[PDB]
Formats: structure tokens, sequence, C-alpha cells
């Protein structure tokens, strides 16, 4: 079973946040239209990291991490009213997210 995040509760997310939309998205640094994770802290969409076997994405959504401590990302296209796949960066895992609709109503997505 997938773990809550020790962020769940804790989470600050920036002020003034840009709206994101039910589809249309794109990598900010890169074509990617796929493996697409967006951070729960400053609403940033950006790829996801390249595996060993050449699967995978740009890592640019890791390289933001890296930069900015911001732990949290949801992979874009598995939101649902249940839950969706949240990865932690801070805790190597995928983790859940018990305030994710919060989290992701802050952007003005409707879980
Ligand atoms: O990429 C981002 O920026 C955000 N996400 C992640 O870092 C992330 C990290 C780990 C996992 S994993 O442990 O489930 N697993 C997903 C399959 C991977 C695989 C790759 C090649 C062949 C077989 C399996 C191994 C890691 C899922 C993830 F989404
Ligand atoms: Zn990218």
């Amino acid at each position: 079973v997938r773990q809550v995040s020790k962020h769940a509760f804790s989470l600050k997310q920036l002020d003034n946040p840009a709206r994101i939309p039910p589809c249309g998205w794109k990598c900010s640094k890169c074509d990617m239209r796929e493996n697409l994770w967006l951070n729960l802290t400053d609403g940033s969409i950006l790829c996801g990291r390249r595996y060993f076997d050449g699967s995978g994405g740009n890592n640019h959504a890791v390289e933001h991490y890296r930069e900015t401590g911001y732990p949290l990302a949801v992979k874009l296209g598995t939101i649902t009213p249940d839950g969706a796949d949240v990865y932690s960066y801070d805790e190597d895992d995928m983790v859940l997210d018990p305030s994710l609709a919060e989290h992701l109503s802050h952007f003005g997505i409707d879980m």
C-alpha cells in the first residue's frame, strides 16, 4: 500500500497560482505532451524522469525538484475522484496525499 506523505498536511502552495485546465498540457522545457507531472507547490508542468531502458521523459520535473525542493508532484492524466498518482521526490516513493483535492483546487482543478 502507498504510504501517506509527510508533506500531505504541511505543503506550502505558492500565492497567486496560475489555473491549470483539464487538457492541452506540455512540458515547459521540451515537446513532451505525455508523462507530465504537476508540482503541487508551484503548478509547474514538467516531464517525468528517464530510466535505464530508455523509458520515461527528459527529467524536467525531477530537475525542478532539485532546483526548488518542492517535494510532491501529481501525474496529469491519472487524476480521478478517488485519487491520482503522486510522487514524493523528498521521500523517494509514490505516496498518498489525503489533501489532494485541496491541493488541486489551489490550481482550479476539480478532482
Ligand atoms: O518522474 C518524475 O519526475 C516523477 N515520478 C517518479 O520519479 C517516479 C519514481 C518511481 C516510480 S516507481 O517506483 O513506481 N517505478 C516506475 C517504473 C520504473 C520502471 C522503469 C523501467 C522499467 C521498469 C520499471 C521504476 C520506478 C514511479 C514514479 F512515477
Ligand atoms: Zn520536458
